[PDB]
């Protein structure tokens, strides 16, 4: 069946039939970190080797008006830049310049004004330029999403009892020692629906609770969590059966927002539970152990859930045998 | 008619009479940055052609207070910098020490502290003014207000019945593969108004519901959504039926805020809609369509409404003829 | 009378008896961003100096035990860095090393390898201070705090009736055409009190609602607004007339946070308001005008207030004669 | 007894049996800048030198295959790199151009393209190799969690009455002139538990209401500050006595997390409380005093409490003395 979200977090969603494509280069900087490696990396090579290629050109065009170029047997005429014996040397020196390695074989001289507000133009540019480049690399390696990595969602929801309520849970896990800051969960109900009057929604998201009253959606994450939806009257899931779940056409989205711990940078880790990766009348694995002076985690069970007597019932059942019970 | 801001979130303002003008001045880097490319790409030439010229002369000068300038046919005599021929070469010494070239056919010696000083100062302040003007570029070519480009709003907003509640509807989208990370919609009704006691409130600022009690205002935007708010007892449309709505003086502001993925920076996304891009009785085109693998969004229907079914109505009316109905 | 806070924002606070010193230097960086201009630039100078010193006399020393020093008069001989005459020379070397200008009339030779090791030493920790440095600065110059300055609080906050409520209004403004994104205002109302067990609570803060509940105390700032906290039962000033307003000893911290647009740092614009500054029964002066396409702001009348026709009575009392009123 | 986390803030976990290693390789940035910083410049010193044999090889072998070796005695030869006599100066060429010194007694020349396309690699990848680094040390330098050194928690929690309300408090400082942006204050009871039905739950979070539904938990903090936890009847201290207190197995960790003011960045102070730390029928010692136009802060007396009258009853117990008393 198709997902909207894959479990490691990519959304299957292509955007077609942009007709404004202009945009992308309006804000070109977004388009190129976006861009994959291997792109970056070639941008990365050109941007350099037409700029030391225009500048070259210009460097051995104002050797060749100027003449340079005629008289180098003559030591008595001399050059813009000593030493421009062709169209290669001027390359060279082209680099040797805006690199600012300036080996100064080939230097720059009085004779000619013209050369001047060359140098001057080209390491200026040359900054704006450079700039603009090793930015665009420090910006695509530091980026956050990176972080989702070492953020781990377990693999199934389960749905069990839990001190009298029906519950929808799924765990949660950061293999790294340092943290997620402002760390708070958030999950999204993704089905489609009809209102009474016509009107089809695609892939409808309902925001599932998960702590949003208490704050209890914002989570101190070290050791492995298990994110509880109480599945109760308000719950999208009031009137689901053990029987119905897979019936039913949903998928539940999980979004992990904090920011990693060194750059200040805000990370979105995603996954996605669909109907069928729900298991009812399940638990958690235990993970964690005690050691001397330290709490040991064992990531093997982390994925792993076992089976629990739990009501076939939906949630909205169960509070008609309580409403009995209690007027007993 | 005149709005308050415009449909690509541009603000109809002006600051006059500012008369404390120097807190321009004083966070002089908000004022760089915010300046028109033009006018930082100037500056950027000037702030680097006054300091290699200003330090020119200091070095020209160190030349001719020492009398290196008037002995350039003794070789005994040796100089602050080798070769100084003229007001020419100090220059390009200049540039060629605080771009850090350093040809080396200008060079310094050991003979003049008075140079060594200089070269120090000079480094230092080439390291600060390097500093303060790439990083002004870099910032203005990774601000996320540019974002706001990739990222669309609805031309139209409409209202239209959904399960027995009337809404207005909008709806957003964002053209990239890449995300807006803690992503939030917020809305805003500006219409001025009149106290009982007699005070005019010029252009009254009234926030819009679009799912803050639920958290359902803080979205998970991959396909366009059509964010909806429900017009109840407590909006400011509750007394406003079809008749009225074009006789209404009011603007709604809309407003999206969330962080560029890549760049971990805030961006703000903004869009209004005047009396009369309020579409009653309407219904957004659907977009999205299933291929092999993935769900593609079809951006020309983007914009587009058809009529539907739709009372005349204001929904305060609706309630009244409800009470009567349940009552009946 | 002392405050708190200063209605520039600054705070009147010392922290006195820091037992435990060694925790500026821990996070150092915070305390060198943090320090005055001066000092920087005076740190900025010594860090670069006593490097280059600090090598310089390395770079001599190897040049003295390797006995290049002693003979000068024979070519013969090869020195580590050739043209090393003295101390002098030494220092030039390592400047011209470590800024990479690299001159090239004092060069380093394959004779030693005790030389090589050094220039690979030195430009690694020449690059790890050079980031230390730079960053330091281009940190400095661009934090956000400083947008303050062109973020205006009102000179006084006001009270009047506003559709039969009685309202505590301060205004805010901001003085540039870019933005204050996730712009929100919230204030602290700042007073001593004592618990009836006898505990005392200098300067005890108290949350003034501003819009908290419904997300109007998120701003949407482009003109001046004028922020309301309406005196309900639940306000501090419920139990407070015209009257008793003087012989209070409070004061209200008013604190307006976002990100500025370009950067996107988190500003903190604040300032306060003591007793005496809080006029009751005044209105504040309007500042909005009609132009051709934009509106304008007039920031001559940005502070201004004037007197409207208001009750003495505490808000409490109003609402006694209002119960009177509905049961009459 | 073992605690979750300790009073400076480090936490006792440890990630074992992690099958999936090489995500910690997929985000390569986050392992770097979250090492120890003996590994940082070790690396640091390593893909420097690295760097520069690798090339200085591949110079060494264009060299080498060109026949520039064996044609030193010849002028009429030309080489890719003037003065190569070795395997040593091919190293030296290799840095003075990566770092960009460029002596220039080592020169590029026309004679081979092969020479010229590897300066060419070579300063390209030069610069994105310096930018991950240097880069990866601003980073590691500028990282917000050091700014928790310059804030403290109180040593002890304290419990005593309140205006009649029965609270556990804990006192918080920040010892720098500077500002923690966007403050806000969280907490998080961290005890075991069991359901009904079975489930032993390792260390169960629940959130500690300290100021959530009013905003107060929203800190402006300059001076010290007593956070209060009103133990009401949703708290989870309800039903714990003076007596039960010591025998209860549990520890409160707290949570400050706010915006360093100079770099945007988000900081997280943490501490915790184990329940020999909790004070039952004590209060905070002031700190504050009056000087000339300046509050002083007295740190010696931050962490200091002393012993107040005090009931031995659970706040439940309290009500019920209050509902005869009210009912009398
Ligand atoms: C030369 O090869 C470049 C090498 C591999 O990168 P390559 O060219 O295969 O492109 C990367 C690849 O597509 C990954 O799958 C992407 O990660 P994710 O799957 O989208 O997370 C990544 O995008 P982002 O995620 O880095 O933007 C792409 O850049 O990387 C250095
Ligand atoms: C040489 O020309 C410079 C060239 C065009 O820029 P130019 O000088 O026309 O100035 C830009 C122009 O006014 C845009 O309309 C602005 O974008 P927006 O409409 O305000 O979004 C932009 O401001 P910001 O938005 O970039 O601050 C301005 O910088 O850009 C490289
Ligand atoms: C050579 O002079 C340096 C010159 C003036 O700076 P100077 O040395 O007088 O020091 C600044 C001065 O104390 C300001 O009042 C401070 O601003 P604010 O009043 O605290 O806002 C500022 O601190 P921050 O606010 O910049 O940290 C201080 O740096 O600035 C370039
Ligand atoms: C050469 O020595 C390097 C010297 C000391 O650092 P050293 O190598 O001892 O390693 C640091 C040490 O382990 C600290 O305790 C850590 O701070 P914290 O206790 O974890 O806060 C710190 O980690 P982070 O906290 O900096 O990541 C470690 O980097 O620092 C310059
Ligand atoms: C004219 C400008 C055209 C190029 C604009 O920049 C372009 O952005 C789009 C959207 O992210 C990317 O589009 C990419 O993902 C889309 C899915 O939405 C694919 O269908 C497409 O084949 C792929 O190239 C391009 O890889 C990138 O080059
Ligand atoms: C003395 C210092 C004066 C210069 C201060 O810096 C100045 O800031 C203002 C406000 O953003 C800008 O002002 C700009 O927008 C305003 C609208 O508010 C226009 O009316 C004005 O014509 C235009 O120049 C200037 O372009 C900029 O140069
Ligand atoms: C041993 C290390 C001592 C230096 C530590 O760094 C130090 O931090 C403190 C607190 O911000 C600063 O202290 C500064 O403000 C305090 C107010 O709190 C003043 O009373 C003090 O006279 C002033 O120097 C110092 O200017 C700075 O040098
Ligand atoms: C194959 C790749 C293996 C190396 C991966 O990178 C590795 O990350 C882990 C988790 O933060 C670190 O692990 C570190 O902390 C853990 C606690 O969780 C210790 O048990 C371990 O002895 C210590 O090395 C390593 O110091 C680091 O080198
Ligand atoms: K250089
Ligand atoms: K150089
Ligand atoms: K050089
Ligand atoms: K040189
Ligand atoms: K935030
Ligand atoms: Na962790
Ligand atoms: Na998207
Ligand atoms: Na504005
Ligand atoms: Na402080």
């Amino acid at each position: 069946i198709q997902r909207y979200v894959r479990k490691d977090g990519k959304c299957n969603v292509h955007h077609g039939n942009v007709r404004e494509t202009y945009r992308y280069l309006t804000d070109i900087f977004t388009t190129l970190v976006d861009l994959k490696w291997r792109f970056n990396l070639l941008i990365f090579v050109m941007v350099y080797t037409v700029t030391w290629l225009f500048f070259g050109m210009i460097w051995w065009l104002i050797a060749y008006i100027r003449g340079d170029m005629d008289h180098i047997e003559d030591p008595s005429w001399t050059p813009c830049v000593t030493n421009l014996n062709g169209f290669v040397s001027a390359f060279l020196f082209s680099i040797e310049t805006e690199t600012t390695i300036g080996y100064g074989y080939r230097v720059i001289t009085d004779k000619c004004p013209e050369g001047i507000i060359l140098l001057l133009i080209q390491s200026v540019l040359g900054s704006i330029v450079n700039a603009f480049m090793v930015g665009c690399m420090f910006v695509k390696i530091s980026q956050p999403k990176k972080r989702a990595e070492t953020l781990v969602f377990s693999t199934h929801a389960v749905i069990s009892m839990r001190d009298g309520k029906l519950c929808l849970m799924f765990r949660v896990g950061d293999l790294r020692n340092s943290h997620i800051v402002e760390a708070s969960i958030r999950a999204k109900l993704i089905k489609s629906k009809q209102t009474s009057e016509g009107e089809f929604i695609p892939l409808n998201q309902t925001d599932i609770n998960v702590g949003y009253y208490t704050g209890d959606d914002r989570l101190f994450l070290v050791s492995p969590l298990i994110i509880s939806h109480e599945i109760n009257q308000q719950s999208p899931f009031w009137e689901i059966s053990k029987a119905q779940l897979p019936k039913e056409e949903l998928e539940i989205v999980v979004i992990l927002e904090g920011m990693v711990e060194a750059t200040g940078m805000t990370c979105q880790a995603r996954s996605s539970y669909i109907t069928s990766e729900i298991l009812w009348g399940y638990r958690f694995t235990p993970v964690l152990t005690l050691e001397d002076g330290f709490y040991e985690v064992d990531y093997n069970s982390f994925h792993e859930t076992y089976e629990t007597s739990t009501p076939s019932l939906s949630a909205k059942e169960l509070a008609e045998l309580a409403n009995r019970a209690e007027s007993n």
